């Protein structure tokens, strides 16, 4: 057992060095995190790449030893915390809907709102501005509500929720926090039921009201949760992450700056280097796994530390370097097997729209900060800055 929440914000900000320890010692190791949980790690490309797709784990909390409380399971009826079949079921229902292309028609307004997003930030007389406030944020946040069909005027109590998730200032706001979402998304889903809309939602009600065998009044509840949540706090933080590592290193920056056919490669580099999820989500083995020697033993909980996958001076060699030329064919800041992400489609595109924005329409674009000022997430599943100033002449 090695604490995490006693490493201290030094390992939030890089604990990529205590996972290279931790692999070089073995596979699997058993540590406690931030919020009282003691759970275990898997790091190492090869070895994490087969744990995401190892039957062997599971996502649904019945093969969990660990319980679920009433806020918890009230919301894990979706495809995410789900194995197969009914994960089968579930993403079969929304796949159509986030494929590569399909997705490009939301494009337009991928656009017309980096746009308007840039414009009031574009309104600083001072110069300066948290692209995470402005950008990063908004964003994400918007194009998902305009899907799943959510009102403008509660787009906010969102942020709310998502940051008691990611880290409460007490491992108490998250539990009350999921009855809210749980609520007003189930109340949202009633607005819809009865009206005509043509949003995801809508047509997530009519399946659920024509035949609830194909979609449970839960799992509709569960899949409107994994699909607003699943991808906010992870779009997000790429974006940052991204603009972070993308201003820190100038021979990069300066390079994308000329050339901005790397624009498509900048986002798949951003993804590698330091992407938002630092470890995938809890996975549990349904009977005891040897990871040689190493031997989780059943019911207990799991997390590729992708992080560190992402770092094998084995598949991305001078791993700490961050070359936009870069081979970034391999990450697994996606997933990999049945629960890849069902988004990576819909997330490039904003990224790469965002790069392109903030990279043409702010000059002298720059950190308006040190590393010393930054401040990350101590979650060990994420990977992000709680804020991040820039300028820009
Ligand atoms: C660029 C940001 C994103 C990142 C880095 C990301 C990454 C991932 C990863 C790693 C998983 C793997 C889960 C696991 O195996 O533990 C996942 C699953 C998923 N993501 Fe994302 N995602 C992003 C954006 C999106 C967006 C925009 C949506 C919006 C609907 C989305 C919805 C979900 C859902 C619902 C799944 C379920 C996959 C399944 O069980 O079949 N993702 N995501
Ligand atoms: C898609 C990558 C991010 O993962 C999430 O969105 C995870 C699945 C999500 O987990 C929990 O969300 C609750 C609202 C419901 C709960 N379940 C028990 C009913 C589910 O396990 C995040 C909100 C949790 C973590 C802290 C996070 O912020 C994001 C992590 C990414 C890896």
């Amino acid at each position: 057992v090695l604490d995490l929440g006693a490493l201290g914000q030094d390992f939030a900000a890089d604990p990529y060095p205590t996972y290279a320890r931790l692999r070089a010692e073995g596979p699997a190791h058993r540590v406690r995190t931030p919020e009282g949980d003691e759970v275990w790690l898997v790091v190492g490309y090869d070895r994490a790449r087969a744990v995401l797709a190892d039957p062997r784990f599971s996502k649904d909390w019945r093969n969990s030893t660990t319980p679920l409380t009433e806020a918890e399971a009230a919301l894990n009826h979706n495809m995410l915390e789900s194995d197969p079949p009914r994960h089968t079921r579930l993403r079969k229902l929304v796949a159509r809907e986030f494929t590569m292309r399909r997705v490009e028609l939301l494009r337009p307004r991928v656009q017309e709102i980096v746009d308007g997003l840039v414009d009031a930030m574009l309104a600083a007389p001072d110069g300066r501005a948290d692209l995470m406030e402005s950008l990063a944020w908004p964003l994400p946040i918007t194009v998902i509500s305009e899907l799943l069909g959510v009102p403008e005027p509660d787009r906010a109590a969102f942020r709310v929720w998502t940051d008691a998730f990611v880290f409460p200032d007490d491992p108490a706001q998250a539990q009350t926090a999921m009855a809210e979402m749980s609520g007003y998304l189930s109340r949202l889903i009633d607005s819809k039921r009865g009206q005509d809309g043509e949003d995801l939602l809508s047509a997530l009600v009519r399946t659920s009201d024509e035949d609830g065998s194909r979609l449970t009044s839960e799992e509709l509840l569960g899949m409107a949760h994994i699909l607003l949540v699943a991808g906010h706090e992870t779009t997000v933080n790429l974006i940052a992450n991204g603009m972070y590592a993308l201003l820190s290193h100038p021979d990069q920056l300066a390079a994308l700056r000329a050339d901005m056919t790397l624009l498509d490669g900048a986002v798949e580099e951003m993804l590698r280097y330091e992407g938002p999820v630092e470890s995938a989500t809890y996975r549990f083995p349904v009977e005891p796994v040897d990871l040689d020697g190493t031997v989780i033993p059943a019911g207990d909980t799991v997390l590729v530390v992708l992080a560190d996958a992402h770092r094998t001076p084995e598949r991305f060699p001078d791993p700490h370097r961050f070359d936009i030329r870069r081979d970034t064919a391999g990450h697994l800041a996606f997933g990999h097997g049945i629960h890849f992400c069902i988004g990576a489609p819909l997330a490039r595109l904003e990224a790469r729209i965002a790069v392109r924005a903030l990279l043409e329409r702010c000059p002298d674009l720059a950190l308006d900060v040190s590393p010393g000022e930054l401040v990350w997430y101590p979650n060990p599943m994420i990977r992000g800055l709680k804020a991040l100033p820039i300028r820009w002449r």
